[PDB]
Protein backbone atom coordinates (compact mmCIF):
# COMPACT_ATOMS: atom_id res chain seq x y z
CA UNK A 1 0.00 0.00 0.00
CA UNK A 2 1.07 3.63 -0.25
CA UNK A 3 -0.02 6.99 1.24
CA UNK A 4 -2.80 7.46 -1.28
CA UNK A 5 -3.34 11.12 -0.51
CA UNK A 6 -2.54 12.36 -4.04
CA UNK A 7 -3.68 9.00 -5.47
CA UNK A 8 -7.24 9.54 -4.24
CA UNK A 9 -7.27 13.07 -5.75
CA UNK A 10 -6.22 11.55 -9.06
CA UNK A 11 -9.22 9.23 -8.92
CA UNK A 12 -11.90 11.64 -10.14
CA UNK A 13 -15.03 10.09 -8.62
CA UNK A 14 -18.30 11.64 -9.68
CA UNK A 15 -21.89 10.86 -8.79
CA UNK A 16 -24.37 10.59 -11.65
CA UNK A 17 -28.01 9.69 -12.13
CA UNK A 18 -28.91 6.88 -14.53
CA UNK A 19 -31.19 8.59 -17.04
CA UNK A 20 -32.05 5.29 -18.70
CA UNK A 21 -30.88 1.76 -19.55
CA UNK A 22 -30.43 0.38 -23.07
CA UNK A 23 -30.58 -3.36 -23.80
CA UNK A 24 -29.12 -5.69 -26.44
CA UNK A 25 -30.67 -8.78 -28.00
CA UNK A 26 -30.04 -11.84 -25.81
CA UNK A 27 -26.61 -10.99 -24.38
CA UNK A 28 -26.87 -10.63 -20.59
CA UNK A 29 -25.29 -7.79 -18.63
CA UNK A 30 -26.89 -5.58 -21.27
CA UNK A 31 -27.35 -2.78 -18.72
CA UNK A 32 -26.14 0.13 -20.86
CA UNK A 33 -26.59 2.81 -18.21
CA UNK A 34 -26.75 6.38 -19.49
CA UNK A 35 -25.03 8.24 -16.67
CA UNK A 36 -25.61 11.97 -16.52
CA UNK A 37 -22.48 13.58 -15.07
CA UNK A 38 -24.11 16.99 -14.69
CA UNK A 39 -23.56 18.47 -18.15
CA UNK A 40 -21.75 15.42 -19.49
CA UNK A 41 -23.49 12.21 -20.58
CA UNK A 42 -21.66 8.89 -20.83
CA UNK A 43 -22.56 5.24 -21.41
CA UNK A 44 -21.34 2.48 -19.13
CA UNK A 45 -22.40 -1.16 -19.35
CA UNK A 46 -23.11 -2.81 -16.01
CA UNK A 47 -22.96 -6.56 -15.39
CA UNK A 48 -25.06 -7.05 -12.21
CA UNK A 49 -26.20 -10.68 -12.61
CA UNK A 50 -30.00 -10.32 -12.39
CA UNK A 51 -29.61 -8.55 -9.07
CA UNK A 52 -30.87 -5.13 -10.18
CA UNK A 53 -33.72 -4.54 -12.63
CA UNK A 54 -33.25 -1.74 -15.25
CA UNK A 55 -36.45 -0.15 -13.96
CA UNK A 56 -34.94 0.48 -10.51
CA UNK A 57 -31.69 1.67 -12.11
CA UNK A 58 -33.62 4.45 -13.83
CA UNK A 59 -33.15 7.41 -11.54
CA UNK A 60 -30.56 5.68 -9.36
CA UNK A 61 -27.64 7.90 -8.36
CA UNK A 62 -24.37 5.96 -8.52
CA UNK A 63 -20.73 6.87 -8.04
CA UNK A 64 -18.51 6.31 -11.08
CA UNK A 65 -14.81 6.78 -11.80
CA UNK A 66 -14.98 9.43 -14.52
CA UNK A 67 -11.32 9.71 -15.62
CA UNK A 68 -10.92 5.92 -15.63
CA UNK A 69 -11.46 4.74 -19.22
CA UNK A 70 -13.22 6.49 -22.18
CA UNK A 71 -13.82 3.18 -23.98
CA UNK A 72 -13.27 -0.47 -23.04
CA UNK A 73 -11.00 -2.33 -25.46
CA UNK A 74 -13.44 -5.25 -25.54
CA UNK A 75 -15.98 -3.07 -27.32
CA UNK A 76 -18.10 -2.88 -24.15
CA UNK A 77 -19.39 0.68 -23.85
CA UNK A 78 -17.71 1.79 -20.64
CA UNK A 79 -16.96 5.51 -20.23
CA UNK A 80 -16.03 5.10 -16.58
CA UNK A 81 -16.06 2.28 -14.03
CA UNK A 82 -19.14 1.99 -11.84
CA UNK A 83 -18.28 1.23 -8.22
CA UNK A 84 -20.07 -2.02 -7.29
CA UNK A 85 -19.84 -3.33 -3.72
CA UNK A 86 -19.23 -7.06 -4.18
CA UNK A 87 -20.51 -8.65 -0.98
CA UNK A 88 -20.08 -12.32 -0.15
CA UNK A 89 -22.34 -12.98 -3.18
CA UNK A 90 -24.63 -9.97 -3.55
CA UNK A 91 -23.63 -7.19 -5.92
CA UNK A 92 -24.76 -4.07 -4.11
CA UNK A 93 -24.69 -0.78 -5.97
CA UNK A 94 -22.94 2.22 -4.43
CA UNK A 95 -25.54 4.91 -3.82
CA UNK A 96 -25.47 7.89 -1.41
CA UNK A 97 -27.86 7.96 1.56
CA UNK A 98 -29.72 11.11 0.50
CA UNK A 99 -30.41 13.18 -2.62
CA UNK A 100 -27.10 14.22 -4.18
CA UNK A 101 -26.77 16.46 -7.24
CA UNK A 102 -25.17 15.30 -10.50
CA UNK A 103 -21.47 15.82 -11.16
CA UNK A 104 -20.75 15.55 -7.44
CA UNK A 105 -16.97 15.68 -7.19
CA UNK A 106 -15.89 13.41 -4.33
CA UNK A 107 -13.08 14.61 -2.07
CA UNK B 1 -6.93 7.07 -18.91
CA UNK B 2 -5.02 4.20 -17.33
CA UNK B 3 -5.40 0.44 -16.87
CA UNK B 4 -8.16 0.69 -14.28
CA UNK B 5 -8.21 -3.10 -13.97
CA UNK B 6 -4.94 -3.86 -12.22
CA UNK B 7 -4.86 -0.66 -10.10
CA UNK B 8 -8.47 -1.28 -9.06
CA UNK B 9 -7.75 -4.80 -7.77
CA UNK B 10 -4.74 -3.46 -5.82
CA UNK B 11 -6.90 -1.05 -3.80
CA UNK B 12 -9.03 -3.69 -2.08
CA UNK B 13 -12.02 -1.89 -0.55
CA UNK B 14 -14.14 -3.52 2.14
CA UNK B 15 -17.59 -2.89 3.60
CA UNK B 16 -18.26 -3.10 7.33
CA UNK B 17 -20.73 -2.01 9.98
CA UNK B 18 -19.82 0.73 12.44
CA UNK B 19 -19.82 -0.68 15.97
CA UNK B 20 -19.47 2.71 17.67
CA UNK B 21 -18.02 6.21 17.30
CA UNK B 22 -15.23 7.28 19.67
CA UNK B 23 -14.84 10.98 20.51
CA UNK B 24 -11.88 12.93 21.89
CA UNK B 25 -12.13 15.32 24.84
CA UNK B 26 -12.51 18.28 22.51
CA UNK B 27 -11.41 18.66 18.89
CA UNK B 28 -12.88 19.94 15.62
CA UNK B 29 -12.58 16.36 14.32
CA UNK B 30 -14.26 13.33 15.92
CA UNK B 31 -16.15 10.12 15.13
CA UNK B 32 -13.42 7.50 15.43
CA UNK B 33 -15.59 4.79 13.91
CA UNK B 34 -14.71 1.31 15.14
CA UNK B 35 -15.25 -0.50 11.85
CA UNK B 36 -15.20 -4.26 12.19
CA UNK B 37 -14.17 -5.67 8.79
CA UNK B 38 -15.89 -9.00 9.30
CA UNK B 39 -13.42 -10.58 11.72
CA UNK B 40 -10.86 -7.76 11.89
CA UNK B 41 -11.50 -4.61 13.91
CA UNK B 42 -9.83 -1.42 12.73
CA UNK B 43 -9.68 2.20 13.82
CA UNK B 44 -10.88 4.72 11.28
CA UNK B 45 -11.02 8.35 12.32
CA UNK B 46 -13.91 9.40 10.07
CA UNK B 47 -14.08 13.07 11.01
CA UNK B 48 -17.26 13.56 9.00
CA UNK B 49 -17.70 17.27 9.89
CA UNK B 50 -20.62 16.79 12.31
CA UNK B 51 -22.59 15.23 9.42
CA UNK B 52 -23.59 12.05 11.28
CA UNK B 53 -25.04 11.12 14.66
CA UNK B 54 -23.06 8.62 16.80
CA UNK B 55 -26.37 6.85 17.23
CA UNK B 56 -27.29 6.27 13.56
CA UNK B 57 -23.63 5.33 12.97
CA UNK B 58 -23.98 2.24 15.17
CA UNK B 59 -24.94 -0.34 12.56
CA UNK B 60 -24.39 1.79 9.46
CA UNK B 61 -22.55 -0.11 6.72
CA UNK B 62 -19.84 1.97 5.07
CA UNK B 63 -17.19 1.27 2.49
CA UNK B 64 -13.63 1.60 3.71
CA UNK B 65 -10.26 1.69 1.95
CA UNK B 66 -8.25 -1.26 3.31
CA UNK B 67 -4.71 -2.10 2.09
CA UNK B 68 -4.14 1.42 0.73
CA UNK B 69 -3.85 3.42 3.96
CA UNK B 70 -0.51 2.59 5.70
CA UNK B 71 -0.14 6.06 7.26
CA UNK B 72 -2.22 9.18 7.66
CA UNK B 73 -1.93 12.89 8.52
CA UNK B 74 -0.31 13.63 11.89
CA UNK B 75 0.73 9.99 11.98
CA UNK B 76 -2.70 9.07 13.34
CA UNK B 77 -2.88 5.27 13.20
CA UNK B 78 -6.08 5.12 11.15
CA UNK B 79 -6.28 1.64 9.62
CA UNK B 80 -8.42 2.55 6.62
CA UNK B 81 -10.20 5.56 5.16
CA UNK B 82 -13.95 5.93 4.57
CA UNK B 83 -15.05 6.75 1.05
CA UNK B 84 -17.36 9.77 1.22
CA UNK B 85 -19.52 10.80 -1.75
CA UNK B 86 -18.60 14.47 -1.28
CA UNK B 87 -20.02 17.23 -3.48
CA UNK B 88 -18.69 20.41 -1.86
CA UNK B 89 -22.18 21.46 -0.82
CA UNK B 90 -22.14 18.44 1.49
CA UNK B 91 -20.33 15.27 2.62
CA UNK B 92 -22.72 12.42 1.86
CA UNK B 93 -20.94 9.22 2.96
CA UNK B 94 -21.28 6.05 0.90
CA UNK B 95 -23.57 3.30 2.22
CA UNK B 96 -24.91 0.20 0.36
CA UNK B 97 -28.60 0.05 -0.46
CA UNK B 98 -29.56 -3.58 0.08
CA UNK B 99 -28.71 -5.02 3.52
CA UNK B 100 -25.97 -7.67 3.38
CA UNK B 101 -23.51 -9.28 5.84
CA UNK B 102 -19.97 -8.05 6.42
CA UNK B 103 -16.79 -9.08 4.63
CA UNK B 104 -18.02 -7.33 1.48
CA UNK B 105 -15.37 -6.29 -1.09
CA UNK B 106 -15.28 -4.10 -4.20
CA UNK B 107 -15.19 -5.58 -7.71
Amino acid sequence: ALIGIEDFLKVDLRVAKVLSAERVEGSEKLLKLTLSLGDEERTVVAGIAKYYTPEELVGKKIVIVANLKPRKIFGIESQGMILAASDGENLSVIVPDRDVKEGAKLS
